[PDB]
């Protein structure tokens, strides 16, 4: 048998990331397969969230939310126009028809 | 020397992911360190994008964008109120002061 010849066939400990992000260990201590499985999920997730995020961020900033106030204002305007009509039509009724103004007990 | 023995000390090929997502190979063919490095980025990215996505999605849907239409309508209303004032004030000028209406050439 080889003179001792310890079976130290450890794979390349190329893990040189002397960094300790809370999940770094767990990330290295996980099996590459799993990390990959979560990549297909997390990656596709971020990918899908990129499509949305792109739009979302562009839309949101370009979004507000006031159409109901608008509507109330349009309804209000149609309401004021109601009075405008009532008042102008009367003003006109005094103005348009000369020498005609409703013969009220003016004199 | 050992009777051939062969150095077949290959690590456990526990890569049972018999799946071929376009990046699966490349994902396994990358070094775990790198996959981890991109996790710290992609993960924190998705983390940040989760915070925003959450709000964004909640906000966007609950957002619109009409305040300027609103404003135009408020300006419009103030405008109509301008007339309402002009017309009501005149209607009143005919109504309020009895036996007083501007002695126009009515008679």
């Amino acid at each position: 048998g080889a003179m001792a010849g310890d079976g130290s066939e450890f794979l390349q400990r190329d893990f040189s990331e002397t960094y300790e992000r809370y999940h770094t260990e767990s990330l290295q201590n996980m099996s590459k397969q799993e990390l990959i499985k979560e990549y297909l999920e997390l990656e596709k997730c971020l990918s899908r969230m990129e499509d949305e995020n792109n739009r979302l961020r562009l839309e949101s900033k370009r979004l507000g939310g006031d159409d109901a106030r608008v509507r109330e204002l349009e309804l209000e305007l149609d309401r004021l126009r109601a009075e405008n009509l009532q008042l102008l039509t009367e003003n006109e009724l005094h103005r348009q028809q000369e020498r005609a103004p409703l013969s009220k007990f003016g004199d």
